């Protein structure tokens, strides 16, 4: 439980004031591909400690991909093939996931394969057909990933079709993360109610800035991403509306209207704005009680960023994609996920050593905290399965299993069924506090995966299993 720290008691924290804002929101920058090739996407990554003067007088210490925050966006097409040189040059080890990305799992840095410190790693793989869809990538390693991504590291990975519905369409990426900042403009380690609830950095940043200025229009294609470790998102534009076309595993049938997109923490969609004329905007999210613990919270409205929206039609098809038939499933796994409150109930008399006890053994699935030699489940390459996810505790846990896209089937909720409002591909869900999910999916590779709550302080104190693919 070494990787269990707790901020300073009363740690006073850096006035929003001082925190550089209201700037024009500029797109990401590219991760450069040293490939001339045709189809070939070439690159590296180094993972390093830098110091940014963010906050006037200060360097603020940053955890870095290629020394950029934020950091260098993926972007490649179904079909390319990807080597990406990883380099380790932090004091501790970590990996690189590529979130949702169908890859072979020995590509996929998990905590079984990390890379030490001071050394490095190439990962390969093909981008498959119709993989387009909207992916991230982060730290997966043994108990320290939620500090990890905290410190800065996160990226945008985005998959193109050669040509889609939209593919005309200009792009925009709005990747959401969130930045904690003490009085001396550093970042802290978590609290006691961070490794309860997840860490919320008081700051929440749009492609790494604090309440931008967006100019958009009513005619693009706009990647949105939750990159947070924990926060959850309800995003509205008064006055306006989202036309939803696509989530994490790329576009839906036809598009859904929606007032208010719910995102939890670790979930993509892509969307277009719509609105009827001209006009200037705000990006906001409604507060959502995710019955948090030991805390107090004002339900307040969180500003996100002015947009400016320029208004354009735009034609759109009747259907965005053709989904193929839902496949009947041929085997089935039930996950609990749940948490154990024995110890925390007399939080008062326990010293720091035994509070970190408690929080190791707290969060559980199928009755089990995360041991990284056991095996937990079992599936057969290439079959299909539904996945029964249920939810036993108090508060919302987001699902995420690696290696694959799910398709929601449907959902149960104090008693009632609701079949799913529309087939999409996800591969990270929430999951309401008594909830039962059914999901539909399949494993195209031999080896191991992790499932896991995606609220990373969670998954770094055990909310995690093993499943092993085979023949
Ligand atoms: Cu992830
Ligand atoms: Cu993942
Ligand atoms: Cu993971
Ligand atoms: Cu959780």
């Amino acid at each position: 439980t070494s990787f269990i720290n707790f901020a300073p008691k009363n740690l006073k924290l850096l006035d929003p004031k001082q925190f550089p804002q209201g700037e024009i929101l500029k797109a990401l920058p590219l991760l450069k591909n040293e490939s001339k090739e045709k189809n070939i996407f070439h690159a590296t990554l180094e993972i390093k400690e830098n110091h940014i003067e963010l906050i006037k007088g200060k360097k603020t210490l940053f955890y870095t991909y290629n020394g950029l925050v934020p950091a260098p966006k993926i972007e490649v097409f179904e079909g390319d093939k990807l080597e990406i040189l990883v380099k380790n040059k932090l004091k501790e080890a970590t990996t690189i996931h590529w979130h949702g990305v169908p890859v072979p799992p020995d590509q996929d840095g998990s905590p079984h394969d990390p890379i030490l410190a001071g050394e490095e790693r190439i990962y390969r793989f093909e981008i498959p057909q119709d993989s387009a869809g909207t992916y991230w990538y982060h730290p997966h390693p043994h108990y320290t990933a939620s500090k990890q991504v905290f410190m800065g590291l996160a990226g945008a990975f985005v998959i193109k079709a050669k040509k889609d519905a939209l593919s005309h369409l200009k792009e925009k990426d709005l990747m959401i993360s969130d930045l904690r900042l003490d009085e001396n403009a550093q970042i802290p380690n978590n609290n006691l109610n961070d490794w309860l609830n997840g860490r919320e950095g008081e700051f929440v940043l749009i492609n790494g800035q604090f309440k931008p200025k967006i100019k958009l229009a009513t005619n693009e294609r706009i990647r949105i991403y939750n990159a947070t470790a924990a926060r959850y998102l309800n995003l509205r534009i008064q006055g306006a509306k989202f036309i939803l076309v696509g989530t994490d595993g790329g576009l839906i049938e036809k598009t859904i209207y929606k007032e208010e997109l719910f995102l939890s923490p670790a979930s993509r969609v892509e969307v277009l704005i719509d609105a009827p004329k001209d006009g200037n905007f705000k990006l906001e999210s409604a507060y959502y009680d995710r019955d948090k613990m030991m805390v107090k919270e004002e339900p307040n409205t969180l500003f996100l960023a002015n947009i400016n929206l320029k208004k354009e039609n735009v034609e759109l098809p009747k259907n965005l994609k053709i989904f193929k038939p839902s496949e009947e499933p041929k085997e089935f796994k039930e996950i609990i996920m749940s948490e154990d409150h024995m110890q925390m109930h007399g939080m008062m008399g326990k010293s720091e050593g035994e509070l970190k006890i408690a929080l190791a053994s707290m969060f559980l699935i199928n009755r089990k905290s995360y041991d990284l030699k056991r095996i937990d489940l079992s599936s057969k390459l290439g079959v299909v399965e539904d996945w029964i996810v249920i939810n036993k505790s108090h508060m919302d846990h987001p699902f995420h299993i690696h290696g694959t896209q799910f398709e929601l089937i449907s959902s149960k909720l104090n008693g009632k069924v609701q079949k799913a409002e529309f087939r999409a591909l996800r591969d990270t869900i929430n999951v309401r506090p008594n909830e039962e999910l059914r999901l539909r999916m399949k494993q195209d590779f031999k080896g191991l995966r992790m499932y896991h709550c995606h609220i990373l302080e969670h998954e770094d104190l055990g909310m995690m299993g093993n499943l092993e693919v085979k023949e």
